[PDB]
């Protein structure tokens, strides 16, 4: 099946988002 | 410093993309 996740960092935290 | 990438996956093929 399909995926749609996006990573971003910023001023060292990390952190991961999914939309479905 | 910052970092902003993507993962996304279609009919099965997966693939990850960044800007900066």
């Amino acid at each position: 099946s399909p995926r749609v996740c996006i990573r971003v960092c910023r001023n060292g935290v990390c952190y991961r988002r999914c939309w479905g």
